[PDB]
């Protein structure tokens, strides 16, 4: 359904580097509504939860060192297969290896720094969503450019 | 030959959602030079002949209507290989699954509007152009940036 | 009221330097909506009728000459007090005293090759509109985008 | 000093247009640091509140219910001169009368419906920023482009 | 006459900040004919002579010392009044009071690192010039679009 | 190591049409450093030196007096697996079968007119460059955006 979300978060270093309105802008040239916006700087406990798939990974260490050793513009779209697009736009972990035109393409060079974070399933999504999010600051609403869907 | 032309028209949602001129941007900056434009509402007759090859398809329905809902502009390009060019340019149907830097998987979310309508193949080209546009309406002579062609 | 209209000609030399989409994008941008738009070559006779005012001009020579010695995209906005907003970010006759923003001042340097023509006031906005369009041309209707005006 | 602040708001149309992202890139282009972000519906108290200074104005009673008849990006800037520079960014109130390069001039058309709002003074900034903002949302140490200041 | 030429550099700040090929695009755009690019790190003895004009004045001691810290982008652009038309582009010393749509206005905030230099007059662009090229590294002809002046 | 160079030339095409800013803003963007660049008009010694490996094909002839038909703006940038990041962002040999968001796709058209070369390999890098650059004029030392590496 057009109702579906997921979560995506620029970490520090694109905040830092002033990527925060383009990559903003290109989500909603695409068509999906904001939902929830905020800016905060992630603490320890956040950031191990947000990445506890990781927790026995040699790179785990420094994410979560990383992703709170700065603010964070934390955000949530919604749409039509938000979740798939979102990821596509995005690129892949390697920002030399995603084609030009997605956002680790265009701007990314080293994994480590590779810009922002997109859920990669609903299920990521929904978990992510009420682990960033008090459902307060998230819109009960939304209405979409009426040219966007059918 | 470097005379192929396609036949492109921005639909009522790239239209009203102002897509207009980026779309033509994007081809002028490739290399393709405007043989024809103009904008005009299509008639349920224009509609139906155009989407012929889809007569008996559970869409069909849709396409004409909406195709005739409100203003669209059409367009006729020109250069070597415009008509598979134009097509890559444009992405895939599905907006959704249109790689970042293509029409649709820039700016596109749903299958019912999906912005822009590309010719196929030569052949349809020379058809959809011969139906939209009386032969008056298109240059006669063309002559692209010399640094264009070899 | 907010359907006042202009007339808007992209001249051979916006045109040929790949200019017609980008100059199109900055008035939709702007919240303007298409109401006409056509490429034309114009002829000796348009160009004079088009140019009158400048009859015995020194330059009316060039302006004729040159404004009919290629395509040309004619176009008609509509939109609340289109026609100074238009002139405004067209720029100033010569390019070079065009402050950067406006179309000449970012794109132009000769002052005979000025890219754009916008009409000058409401007067010769109507009076260009039904020279240059058929009235069967334009939209008998418009709904601009709900968000941009009161 | 280097660490003024301006408060900042895109209303309900720029917001709806989706115009979120370019605004939040002029400025971060520009060398200012967001050091607050957030998206909310205004109550009637706050937008009262907020617009105090024209409690017996004519328009007080459209600006009250516009703004809180949706979203809005409320954001915080800081940097040198950040209230001066912001407000000239925006432009001036009328969009058609705002310079071209200006927010409300290169996308704004109506006054009801000018897209975005600028603190006018550090005094309305000190307050405006206090009444959207609880302190614990804004960074309490700030780190610029060390190629952005002496 | 359509080759004047003035004396342009990207500073240590514009360079560092990535932002060469956004001004040179900006002047490409315009009209003016590159006829002179190199990136070079000035010397003590450079600086000086460049700024030799404000030998005596306060600031002059971090001017050469600034533009000394790191690689400097010179160029030599061509084109009918491009003193005037770069410095406008340029906008005024103080990033602050550039309006937008300006280099400087666009991107800039301290004078102390206002991005880019332009040479003010055609005298000083002669000089200029004469002081980072050597006659053999600058276009010995020129040939600017032809849709560009009469 | 995030030292790695490669090549980057733009042909004389890519100049003429005033791509130059646009193609180094793209790498600007992406994260490499620019370590050498000037604007030079290639003799036939240095395109046959150049294309050494292309010497009995077909195409070599074009290749060679192309290349020395006009200035060429070369340059070298430095990061992180530059060389394949290069080549991907500039696209394949025709410029029609690159995808959207490359140089050649967005861009060209035509083989022989392909706007930009890169080096293939860091073999061909080291190489290149030698030809191209004095080892006085490539940085002796580079600082990237700390945001950029781990
Ligand atoms: N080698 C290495 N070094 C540092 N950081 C790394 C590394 N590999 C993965 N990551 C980051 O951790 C998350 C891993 O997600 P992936 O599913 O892409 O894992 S994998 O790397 O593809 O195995 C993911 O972070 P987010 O994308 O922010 O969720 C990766 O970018
Ligand atoms: N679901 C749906 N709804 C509406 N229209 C649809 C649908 N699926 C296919 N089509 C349209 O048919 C056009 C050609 O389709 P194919 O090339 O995919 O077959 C193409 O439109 P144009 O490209 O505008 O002709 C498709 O949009
Ligand atoms: N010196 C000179 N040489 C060539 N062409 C010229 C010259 N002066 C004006 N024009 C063009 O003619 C129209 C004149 O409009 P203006 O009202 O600007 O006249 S004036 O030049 O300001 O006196 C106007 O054309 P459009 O803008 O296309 O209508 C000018 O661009
Ligand atoms: N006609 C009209 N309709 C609605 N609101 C209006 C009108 N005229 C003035 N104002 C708003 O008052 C805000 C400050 O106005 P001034 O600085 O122009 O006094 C300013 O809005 P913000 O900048 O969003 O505060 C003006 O839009
Ligand atoms: N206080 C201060 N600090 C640093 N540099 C300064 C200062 N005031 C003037 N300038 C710069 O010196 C150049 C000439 O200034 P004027 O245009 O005022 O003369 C010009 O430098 P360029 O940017 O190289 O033109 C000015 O911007
Ligand atoms: N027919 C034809 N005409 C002109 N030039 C051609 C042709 N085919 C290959 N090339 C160019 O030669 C360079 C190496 O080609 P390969 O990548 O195919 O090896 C490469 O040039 P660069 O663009 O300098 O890399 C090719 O794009």
């Amino acid at each position: 359904v057009n109702k579906e979300r997921t979560f995506l978060a620029v970490k520090p270093d694109g905040v830092a580097r002033g990527l925060v309105g383009e990559i903003i802008a290109r989500y909603e040239k695409k068509g999906f509504v904001l939902v929830g916006l905020k800016q905060l700087v992630p603490t320890k406990d956040l950031a191990e939860s947000h990445y506890a798939e990781h927790k026995e990974r040699p790179f785990f260490g420094g994410l979560v060192s990383f992703i709170t050793s700065g603010p964070v513009v934390a955000m949530v779209f919604e749409g039509k297969g938000v979740v798939a697009s979102a990821r596509l736009m995005i690129g892949v972990t390697n920002p030399l290896a995603s084609a030009p035109g997605s956002i680790r393409g265009d701007f990314g060079v080293d994994v480590g720094r590779n810009i922002i974070h997109g859920s990669d399933s609903v299920e990521s999504a929904n978990r992510e969503i009420a682990l960033w999010f008090k459902p307060e600051e998230l819109l009960t609403e939304v209405k979409p450019n009426p040219n966007l869907y059918e």
